[PDB]
């Protein structure tokens, strides 16, 4: 469960999430508009993440490092399905 990782685990994802994306990652898995919130605002705070807010959250919601692996496949396979899209 992704809240339940060790701190550089959990800190290095969410960095490399918060350059990309966590949006649309929350908007691919389901968590709502004011859920999301919560992690939109992290970003008036000096040095904060929303990415982090995003996986914490997702994992108190009962996600796994192999659900979101899932979700990040599906995100980067949608993507193109996407971009070829008339």
């Amino acid at each position: 469960t992704l809240n339940r990782l060790r701190e550089p685990l959990l800190r290095r994802l969410s960095e490399l999430l918060d350059q990309a994306g966590w949006r649309r990652l929350a908007e691919l898995a389901g968590l709502s508009c004011l859920d999301l919130e919560q992690c939109s605002l992290k970003v008036l705070e000096p040095e904060g993440s929303p990415s982090l807010c995003l996986l914490k959250l997702m994992g108190e919601k009962g996600c796994t490092v192999t659900e979101l692996s899932d979700f990040l496949q599906a995100m980067e396979h949608t993507e193109v399905l996407q971009l070829l899209s008339p």
